[PDB]
């Protein structure tokens, strides 16, 4: 009943030739035996050489954000760069640019809806901060953040959209949202796209939960009926990112 699930590896701001190369071999010698997408996203300057290296099946390669068209953004990455280069993958409005690098959610929201136009996969960040889930604003952050993204999206674009929510106070922080808390979160933004963009769309969604995920909790999280994978931070830059493959099963 569940929708395929996703295993994705956000390596942030990190890497050299040498560690990604034995990296990418780690995850080329694991054979994965069910039907999981598996994600990784490189940084922009290594893109060229996980294309070049990666070669398991069950992978494909995102990049970490974009901006929507070429022009004059000195630094910035496009979309139709990304393309052209073949990657079609992309993660949008991940807490560190909502934080550090001023994405509002009406940004993330013209990022993620340019993305689907340009037939993007989008791997689309929502959650709360401490202060907020403190202060009992959880579930009204993450839909408020959700339906400003919805507001640009046809219905048919979500067959594009996975939600990853992460718990600002969970990423990086080795305090793991419980399976409870996990769950609770994805209970209520999966009934939200029910009511408010279809039935069906709510049954395909993927939403994943990220935020010091390791091989050991993963099993547990996707046990819960509507988690569906994992954005992997610290975890997904070391040879464990396979057993939290393997805790999709």
């Amino acid at each position: 009943a569940k929708p395929q699930p996703i295993a994705a590896a956000n390596w942030k701001c990190n890497g050299t030739t040498a560690s990604i190369e034995k990296l990418v071999q780690v995850f080329n010698e694991h054979t994965i035996s069910h039907d999981v997408q598996c994600v990784v996203a490189p940084t922009f300057v290594h893109i060229p050489l996980v294309q070049a290296k990666l070669r398991n099946p069950k992978y494909v390669i995102s990049a970490q954000n974009a901006i929507a068209k070429s022009g004059a953004f000195t630094g910035e990455v496009s979309m139709p760069i990304l393309k052209d280069i073949g990657v079609h993958w992309v993660i949008l409005g991940h807490s560190e640019r909502r934080t550090y690098y001023g994405e509002t959610d009406e940004i993330v929201a013209q990022k993620v809806s340019e993305a689907c136009k340009q037939g993007f996969m989008v791997i689309a960040c929502i959650g709360e901060t401490l202060q907020q889930r403190e202060a009992n604003q959880t579930a009204k952050v993450v839909l408020s953040q959700t339906s400003a993204i919805a507001a640009k999206l046809t219905k048919d674009a979500w067959n594009q959209v996975v939600l990853a929510y992460e718990p600002v106070w969970a990423i990086g922080t080795g305090k793991v949202a419980t399976p409870e808390q996990a769950q609770e979160v994805h209970l209520l933004l999966r009934k939200w796209v029910s009511e408010n963009i279809g039935t069906d769309v709510a049954a395909k969604l993927r939403i994943l939960y990220g935020g010091s995920v390791n091989a050991a909790n993963a099993a547990t999280l996707y046990a819960k009926p509507d988690i569906n994978g994992f954005l992997v931070g610290g975890a997904s830059l070391k040879p464990e990112f396979r057993d939290i493959i393997d805790a999709t099963r």
